[PDB]
């Protein structure tokens, strides 16, 4: 299964990180996030996560992005920040 989530963020100027890391996978489509930066934008509204994917950016469309394109959308972004994200496959496993 997976979840589907809305994270909004603000930035306090222009130019503000959010605090995130985005890769890419050699072996599936799309945008992830790595980790969360300490003290950033990100870990603060404590709602994004390691391993989450992002869907869309402000209503552009990165299922199929790169993290260049969303470093663009983002750096261009007004200080509302609008993230849908996957979030994949269960958080507890007994093995």
């Amino acid at each position: 299964s997976m979840e589907i989530l809305q994270v909004a963020l603000h930035k306090r100027d222009s130019g503000e990180q959010l605090g995130i890391k985005l890769v890419r996978r050699t072996d599936e489509p799309g945008v992830f996030i790595l980790d969360l930066l300490e003290g950033g934008l990100a870990a603060q509204d404590g709602r994004l996560s390691s391993n989450d994917r992002v869907l869309a950016i402000n209503g552009h469309d990165l299922k199929y992005g790169t993290p260049e394109l969303a470093a663009q959308i983002i750096q261009a972004s007004g200080e509302r920040v609008n993230l849908t994200i996957a979030r994949p496959g269960k958080p507890e496993i007994e093995l």
